[PDB]
């Protein structure tokens, strides 16, 4: 029997006999996504080209930014687009701290590559004045996380303590329909995703692992390669078809390139909630403890076996 | 000053003081794409999930199939989805033969990866009865070709003798707006796209080439890796950012995996019209001569220098 | 600062520290409206006309019907489209009884005239088994009522104890935006709306009133005539521009033609909540007490002064 | 077998082995309508209400204005929104003169009443320099005329020498689908449409006619009254259900209130092409000869019998 992101969220909140604050927060994020999805698909692009006569990275941030301040459920907001955390006005304060990537893979949107919105929701901890500090919780403290993928179609994957659920956006009625209830990732996959152009800077562990995929030692079948470049898209494929996604440290930043707060953590959390794993090589991504908000991190995630089979090789070095 | 795919096509046809048959054909293809784009984005998916109470590969084929027969400009139609060429009914016959892939990368649409529609338009040659034979012309005989990419947004790239033009689909008014006039590809790019999982079966030439990209000999900067798996998406990125896309022969079919008639040829033609190259390793893709309609072919295409730099290595072996 | 029907409803519910049952109910009705609005505008009509190869009164009923049973907030449902009240399955029962007109003015939808959805929500009273009886409450017992107008644009007018609010449907992002907060109707208007073809059967009171509008006795300016035929549209214009709408008893049914439960009551309630009036000639519409569910009623509603100025004449006879 | 406004227009043009200038003109008008329809339904209204942070009469005019100049098929353009005719730039000149009402019933768009776009297309006559004079042709000189109705759904009625055809706008794929081929109006209808608030100023003929409808002399059934106020909507209902629409001269302008060039003429032409009639009381609307471009005219149109039955009474006075 049919269900929607809204109906579904207020049923969970109303069942956990909660406040409703998280629900308001999520609903507001949902509206923002729909507005972003509309912009990403080139809503009224004909007008920009003078159909009547006479920056997407920004609009997205504003949508999420504005929609979240407006929910009265947020107090501190961190965004890949803002150098500093944003402190919600006093009258608009809520108990939640949100970290998000308004639009990811944006730079590559000229070639219409799948882009997406990532987000993480923590409950404010210290009773001090809400500040950037409140955002430095480890992914292990997430209350809910997820992302919206603007691909061939627009889907929103939401992971909460109760598991991971996928909602398809029906553009004809502007509603998110639940199409994959309590999702779980394959134990082992047949695909490895990473940028092999930096093959030159791969630390030994990584180079050895990739080698075992192209040329399986047990003379089995090789894995298939796939890398869209837009994380949301890659991680999502990893979640659907199973496999492993990698964006390790190298010659550049030995802490990876991806941002921990609003890129690695939400995805790790989703993965782990779906039965997968997310390690930085040394430790679990959700355990890492934030120092800076734009702090980076190495990430290897996906199907258990694959991530484990990685760590296996990681120790060997 | 604003222009659309329709306004633009009937201005070319009306300027070449032509019949208008090609125009009707293109317009019909345009409608089909809009209908496919709507389906790909999950138009009324809420209804499938019982919002009121109680296969995309197919729908696409039917849209294109029906829309083209209905144009009265086609006589013989070849589609990746039909084992045999389709012979248009006598009353609905036109002078054009069309080859198309209704939906490409379809199998990977579960993970919402960019998919697309590819197409090639030839003028019927022999005055015999229209038959599958009429479809066996070499890509060099194309009258027009192109593809529709259903990615973050829906774009339609159209290449004709007059060059290559890109139109963005404004979903708000269902019109294709011309946003990139007479496109031309970069001489050299900084990205190589291919499935490195079949690294095990790469003939020497390919392995050596990829090696020169990961580890540039002139100790320059390496290329970046990118492979979406969905041709339309990859080829399009190659056209926008420049670079090289490869899907060579191996242990499997030594004639590649891609279909020549409705995948390689249209793309080669677009590439060549934009100033790029499309070789099968031995010869230019547009020169190859069709034997079977579902005949396969190896493809290496993109920026000139890159394709040439490839062939350089190809001869070496 | 921006607000939506959802954000707005769950803020009222969450502020009245309520259950959330009413909220789920309203949200479900909201989804149904968006689905209906999509169908009314001819969503995928191209498919019905064989774009790929090979009743609205009903679809609307099913949407509302299904969406409401699915909310778990309804127990007894009455609809202009169902001869008998519908008793929600035990597992899906809620404390609310809903009366609605899935689509009004439907018969006149061939000429694309504004149509709309009307609805009334009562709280079940007797602790007996939910039955048709539970639906026989007087409009005075309404918990919330309203209607959705599918005109030049789709708007949803919601009236609750806290007043009447209007939400515009942004089709680009499928969200209902609050554009007219706590609405109130003009004291006196300059427009009278009714079907003057039945001038032959007007009881004296009505004929005299209309006369005083066409030929104002105080030799002032006449009122303007307007009658769309589709109630939702007429009543809405009455609410926006002010004035009076009439659909009195005559030679036919001396109880009017409009249905009391799901047409007159919701509108009366909205009117009265916006500062207007709704009388049957003898008494207030919200006071009338239901005998049959499809029971009819005479209605005169709109701006106070105008309705009063009517009753003035009504007594005179 | 499926057909669209575009496919249909370029089949007529291509069949009449014409230039294609009229086709380009119509196509451009079609794009403008789709853009207007999108705006009328409140496309991105959420943005106006600060969803991200921080006049329709005009936008419509600009759309049509710009889209027509851009077609290279117009030379002189008259619009209800421009005090003077507009002379297309030399490089953009075409052989056609167009008269249009970008948006009609606009003032009443606050109550979401059906609005519409009306248009008339004449072929420039004098070989002088294109000037306002070229627009003063009688409706009898029309090459094509029609209107777009933005009601419960968006339809475009197109009347040319070959008859009248109706196209429904499928918003899901932004295409106009032909749903009523070569339309013809009922000989006699059962509905009269006019503003009876001006009952006080009706010349005798009109008052007597209306009387014969409310109280049929042959003691038959009365006609039903209907008046939306927005011409496009009323005239369209008249065309679909049959009947008569009236907007006669009175105490105010004895030449009516409707504009002759871009309101009366297009509708008269459509009516007459559908088998109806359009008189000003004294003569046929299409015969009247323009003096001023914003010149007004009395109009009575619709089913033959009804219009005739009117004129019958008209002579009697
Ligand atoms: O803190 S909540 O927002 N509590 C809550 N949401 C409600 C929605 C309705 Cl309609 C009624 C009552 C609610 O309480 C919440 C939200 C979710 Cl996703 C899951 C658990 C909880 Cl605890
Ligand atoms: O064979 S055509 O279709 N000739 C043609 N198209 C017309 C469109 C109009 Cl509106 C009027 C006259 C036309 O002639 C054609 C179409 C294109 Cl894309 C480019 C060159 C030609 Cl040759
Ligand atoms: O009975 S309710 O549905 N109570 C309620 N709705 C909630 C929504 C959230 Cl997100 C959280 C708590 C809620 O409690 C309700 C709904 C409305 Cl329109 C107005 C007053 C009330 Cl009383
Ligand atoms: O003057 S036209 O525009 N001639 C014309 N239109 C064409 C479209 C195509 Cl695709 C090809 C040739 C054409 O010639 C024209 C347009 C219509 Cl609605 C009806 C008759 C005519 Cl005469
Ligand atoms: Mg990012
Ligand atoms: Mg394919
Ligand atoms: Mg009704
Ligand atoms: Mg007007």
């Amino acid at each position: 029997d049919v269900n929607t992101l809204t109906r579904f969220v207020m049923e969970e909140g109303r069942k956990a006999r909660g406040t409703g604050e998280l629900t308001q927060l999520l609903n507001s994020l949902c509206t923002a996504v729909k507005a972003i999805s509309s912009a990403v698909r080139k809503a009224g692009i004909a007008h920009l080209y003078g159909i009547a006569g006479s920056k997407l990275d920004v609009l997205s941030n504003d949508l999420v930014m504005n929609m979240l301040k407006s929910s009265f459920a947020t107090c501190v907001l961190v965004s890949e687009e803002d150098k500093h955390a944003i402190i919600v006005e006093p009258e608009k304060r809520g108990k939640y701290v949100v970290c998000f990537d308004p639009l990811d893979g944006s730079s590559n949107i000229d070639c219409l590559v799948s882009v997406g919105t990532i987000f993480g929701i923590y409950r404010k901890k210290s009773t001090d004045e809400p500040s950037e500090k409140d955002a430095l919780q480890p992914g292990r403290n997430l209350v809910a996380a997820g992302y919206a993928l603007y691909g061939s179609a627009t889907m929103l994957v939401l992971a909460m303590d109760c598991g991971v659920n996928c909602f398809m956006l029906d553009p004809a009625i502007g509603e998110f329909i639940l199409v994959d209830k309590d999702v779980k990732i394959k134990k082992k996959g047949k695909i490895y995703s990473l940028n092999e152009g930096y093959a030159k800077d791969f630390d030994p562990a990584v180079t050895e692992y990739i080698q075992r995929k192209k040329f399986p030692p047990d003379n089995s079948a090789p894995y298939g390669a796939r890398y869209v470049g837009s994380m949301v898209a890659d991680v999502h494929r990893t979640l659907v078809y199973g496999g492993i996604f990698l964006y390790p440290a190298n010659k550049k930043s030995p802490n990876g390139k991806l941002r921990l707060l609003y890129e690695c953590n939400p995805m790790a959390y989703v993965m782990e909630k779906a039965g997968g794993m997310a390690t930085t090589g040394k430790e679990a991504v959700l355990d890492v403890i934030p120092t800076d908000i734009h702090q980076r991190a190495p990430v290897i995630l996906g199907s258990p076996d694959d991530v484990l089979e990685f760590l296996k090789v990681y120790e060997k070095h």
